[PDB]
């Protein structure tokens, strides 16, 4: 009763796409082409963020450097900070890529997780043609493969999934896979899972989206506030009211603040800066205040959106000057994280 345990409803979503070119071939992300904006000209040639060691695809610079997320040492290494952060779920990004260095990433990931008794879950992003079929077999797949790794995290002998823009899939599609009478149920088989879709807009919208579509229980991901509604802390004392009336698991998404630019430079109005780490205490605040049972954290380490508790450090470039976590050490957020995992558990019964 030490107050340094791991929080196994603490979800803190990681990123497995970084790469260098000794270990990948390419410095993967660290290069990444910029956006054009959605609602600018015709003609735009926005151009790419080259990943060298000066201009890398993100307005903060790693602790780390430009690692490989397939770099057996950089993976103790981070370990060692979810263990720093009592975050005791990694919520692993998951685009079916159907490849043998993808293949080889997770292996990793897992066997470096169990290592440190930390568990990983899969966060499945809007990859090509997703859709409720190739869903089940992907989470066949999945279970099959990586079910009996020491690793894999269940919640009450469930397995759990993050469904990113879940919306893109009508809830009469979902009905068929998460209703207990549905075509291709996962109900009551060896694959049944708690699936955790994306709460984005206003409760008419939401409401019947949820309950449609059967899913288990929602996120809202976005680390800037107000984004979305989902993400506008305010209504998550209501959003869990109704969680709770209607059997299912509200996880808020809390982060420590936003910023893109880099990769999407006319999306300034979504920036939210960090204030030393206030942001961050505002924002986990409001999450335990709801009286919720789990938590997300986005992220560790989704370095093009400035949303990381990863450690940064000062940097400036010939080519940019970096944001940095300013008066608070690299390791900050890291600290700061599992100050606010044990006022959640001082909350849990
Ligand atoms: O436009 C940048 C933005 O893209 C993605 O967010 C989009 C979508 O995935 C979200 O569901 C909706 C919510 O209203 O917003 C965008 O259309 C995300 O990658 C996000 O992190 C990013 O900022
Ligand atoms: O994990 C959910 C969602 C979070 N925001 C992004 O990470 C998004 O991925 C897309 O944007 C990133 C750049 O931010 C890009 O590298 C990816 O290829 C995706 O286009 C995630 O889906």
């Amino acid at each position: 009763n030490l107050g340094t345990e791991l929080d196994y409803d603490t979800f803190c979503f990681y990123y497995d796409w970084y790469g260098s070119e000794a270990i990948d071939g390419q410095y993967r992300h660290w290069a990444h082409a910029i956006a054009p904006d959605p609602n600018g000209g015709s003609g735009q040639n926005p151009g790419t963020i080259p990943g060298t060691q000066e201009s890398i695809a993100s307005n903060f610079y790693p602790q780390l450097g430009r690692y490989s997320s397939s770099d057996p040492n950089i993976l103790t290494k981070h370990m060692d900070m979810f263990v720093m952060a009592r975050t005791g779920v990694l919520a692993l990004t998951w685009w079916n890529e159907q490849d043998e260095t993808e293949a080889k990433r997770i292996g990793l990931i897992l066997d470096a997780a169990d290592k440190k008794k930390i568990k990983v879950c899969f966060h499945l992003e809007p990859y090509p043609s997703r859709n409720v079929q190739n869903l089940r077999e992907n989470i066949v797949k999945l279970i099959t493969r990586y079910g009996n790794h020491p690793a894999f995290y269940r919640k009450d002998g469930k397995p759990l999934f993050f469904i990113y823009d879940s919306y893109l899939i009508e809830p009469s599609e979902w009905e068929k896979l998460l209703s207990p009478g549905g075509s291709i149920t996962i109900r009551n088989t060896a694959y049944d899972a708690l699936m955790i879709g994306l709460w984005t807009s206003s409760p008419t919208v939401q409401r019947p989206f949820i309950l449609n579509a059967h899913f288990d229980g929602f996120y809202t991901y976005f680390a800037a506030t107000g984004f979305t509604y989902g993400s506008t802390p305010t209504n998550w004392v209501s959003m869990q009211k109704w969680a709770k009336e209607n059997g299912k698991i509200f996880i808020p998404s809390v982060g420590p603040g936003y910023i893109d630019t880099r990769i999407r430079p006319w999306n300034g109005s979504v920036i939210r800066t960090r204030t030393d780490g206030q942001y961050y205490d505002a924002m986990y605040r409001k999450a335990i205040e709801a009286g919720v049972s789990a938590i997300s954290i986005t992220s560790f380490n989704e370095w093009h959106e400035g949303s990381q508790i990863e450690p940064a450090v000062p940097y400036t470039s010939s080519e940019f000057t970096y944001l940095d976590y300013e008066n608070r050490e690299p390791d900050y957020y890291l600290t700061r994280t599992a100050y606010w995992v044990g006022k959640f558990r001082e909350s849990k019964q």
